[PDB]
């Protein structure tokens, strides 16, 4: 029957830094990878800002030849896929190519090379669309590519559920491993939307801040004075593999994942209810599947991604799920920091949250200077709070009313 | 927990249902024709498989339906469909219960060309504020559980052709788990414009039989050139049997078995001899504990594609031995053409159909079978035949593959 699950590897870029080890010094020091956008002119847009990936350089990871065919998000996706499956240790053969699948989503998918294309239709015609525009734009081209590159055999798809994105592909690549159809899967999500269309369309529909004046001040979950979330890009990479297989081959473990839950709002197309009531099925299924007492959770990484109504609903859904215990536990949104990386959010939170369970630290929610009506749990505000940790919740509480959220603990 | 299908839905090139597209499938009728709603004089194909007459406000108001592009306008009336022809009532006992998962290859190119044309043409500020939310992938699930208020696992996949297969596989796993009772699950497509049609065009993907685009798709047949690219959405109701039983539902059929396989080869042209696909069947078959002799219908992936349709032959005679004669193989594809994201979900149909029916659709257009493809592909006209057992393979871009097994129930 169910099988456990553990992580052995993890990879990521961030608006932090290029791997890691880099990223999480960033996020326990409390550091903005939040800045003016320097790769296109904004001049015209509402939001000018957002957490961009710096210096990164995919000739790292792939040959030139290779990389010019692919959009940002796929390069990302490979960058943080090839980074997990290094840190893992794996060594993949004959003998277990077949038990080793990919699960890599995105939120939006190769928006930078779609509208590029598309001016290209418009202006010059259909001849001067690219050959590479379909395989180097569409959404499972992450898990694609990564097979092929690694000879990976196993179950192969991509999740696409907006900010649930990397939760959700996290969470069903344990659920391949427990059912028996892999033993190994690379698993997580990418996103770069930082184009046009995409700063654009999410500052038509008044999504995100439009403060401008100060982008490291901008993203502030549960502050009374937030005024939507900062687009941000990047991945974030986990290979995840079945408990024995793990143990068989002397493999560092450094959690185990054990519980994944899922609930839809079916509220609104945008904005959850100021109640939370979803997310709190969605935490309440994550507990029971694994198997746990509401009082054992001591971390909580929130979806948290500084608007109004979602900061508000979390809150909410928190103080129903577990009772007085909801005054013991810690909660923060790097998000304060990272921004919000859409499909690869739950990918690089999945990572804090094991990070967090390693360290014994809980990140801090920055920029947190005066918390909102109600919001007088212990939110992290600032600065990072070393203490115990034996079990992390991941949630992820998305466009569409889409929820998901992970439960890890501690391995010994 | 056993998981049973109870309701079913589309829009195809075919029909604007189930059963007017299931009646054309057993006519050979073709839904292929050139493309009216835009100049394609400059584009290399011009034809495809287009949903014809949908009216949308059978559905939705006319201000919901506005801000959606039509492949979630396609995927909620598959869906909603599927909803009513399952007879399930929603209520506060069940919802949180009940789930969707309806996917999509590429999703919203039309609203995405539209909001181009808006942005290049005035800038940023006259991008519609429904962009986003009427664009993005998962918004089928999304807008359908807010319709209907389904509160259960809710969420989209994206695996090119296997788009389909994979969401209705991993919904009867949701169910078998025990994390949900029902699930919406399928998948729907609408990129039959100008970034589609050019963009696979430019990959060299598609067929360019533009004097005769009925005969342009031709699984198997030696003059084949490329896969015909279609619109539409399908959408079933899968459901825990005993939760079926208890409030009288219809059956049509029980999902008994899910596969999955990477090629781990190419981007678009899996190996000659189908090793991924093969892995793919025997993987979908072991699930549901049957051996290969019971198969007795395979609706194949088929897209009309040099190396695609041959792999499959190789990989049916690789699982199969001897009795890959037996059996019955067919792709739909042949009338309805590529459906992408919808492919999987459609073709789900046509395979339950088939069981409810026994009866084995055509392969069209078959004139002349290519060199190696002498097994029973259903040439020209249905075959009634018996069938217990009925594979629907989705053999993707990027080598993604997945395989249903589906049985009778009685
Ligand atoms: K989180
Ligand atoms: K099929």
């Amino acid at each position: 029957s169910r099988r456990r699950v553990v992580i052995t590897g993890m990879g990521m870029l961030s608006p932090l830094g290029l791997d890691v080890p880099s990223s999480w010094e960033g996020i326990l020091a409390g550091r903005s990878g939040i800045a003016p956008i320097e790769h296109m002119d904004l001049s015209a847009y509402s939001t000018r800002f957002g957490g961009s990936v710096k210096g990164f350089n995919v000739e790292e990871y792939l040959s030139a030849k290779e990389a010019r065919k692919l959009d940002l998000f796929i390069q990302y996706g490979l960058a943080a896929s090839f980074q997990a499956v290094r840190d893992s240790g794996l060594e993949v053969t004959d003998a277990n190519r077949e038990r080793i699948g990919v699960s890599m989503g995105s939120g939006i998918g190769g928006l930078t090379n779609i509208e590029n294309n598309c001016r290209s239709l418009f202006e010059q015609g259909p001849r001067r669309i690219s050959p590479f525009f379909v395989p180097g734009s569409i959404i499972n081209m992450v898990s694609g590519f990564l097979s092929i590159h690694l000879g990976l055999q196993g179950p192969n798809y991509a999740l696409t559920t907006a900010c649930t994105t990397g939760t959700h592909s996290i969470g069903m690549a344990a659920r391949n491993i427990a059912y028996g159809e892999a033993d190994v899967m690379v698993a997580g999500g990418s996103e770069m939307a930082a184009c046009g269309l995409g700063l654009g369309g999410f500052g038509a529909a008044r999504a995100l801040s439009t403060r401008n004046d100060e982008p490291t001040r901008a993203s502030r979950p549960w502050d009374r004075d937030r005024d939507g979330f900062v687009l941000s890009d990047g991945s974030g990479a986990l290979v995840l593999e079945e408990l024995e297989h793990a143990r068989a081959r002397g493999a560092r473990i450094y959690a185990e994942l054990v519980g994944f839950g899922m609930s839809g709002d079916a509220f609104h197309m945008t904005a959850p209810p100021e109640d939370g009531a979803g997310a709190a099925r969605c935490m309440k299924n994550a507990l029971r599947d694994a198997g746990l007492d509401p009082r054992q959770v001591d971390y909580i990484n929130a979806h948290g991604t500084s608007t109004p109504a979602g900061d508000i609903a979390e809150i909410a859904a928190v103080k129903s799920v577990f009772g007085e215990h909801a005054h013991a536990l810690s909660m923060s949104s790097t998000k304060s920091m990272t921004g919000h990386l859409l499909g690869a959010a739950g990918a690089v939170e999945a990572i804090f949250s094991v990070l967090a369970l390693r360290d014994q630290v809980a990140p801090p929610t920055i920029n947190l200077d005066n918390p909102d009506e109600g919001c007088d749990l212990d939110l992290v505000a600032h600065e990072a709070k070393p203490r115990k940790i034996d079990v992390a919740l991941s949630n992820s509480f998305g466009f569409g009313g889409t929820n998901g959220t992970l439960v890890f603990r501690r391995f010994a």
